[PDB]
């Protein structure tokens, strides 16, 4: 899914669902991480 892009820290919103904290902003999508 076209996602934007933006640091692990401010990555919660788009990663909330998926329950991690971490993350990875590349290919102008934000990819979440444990």
């Amino acid at each position: 899914i076209n996602v934007k892009c933006s640091l692990p820290q401010q990555c919660i919103k788009p990663c909330k669902d998926a329950g991690m904290r971490f993350g990875k902003c590349m290919n102008k999508k934000c990819r979440c991480y444990s």
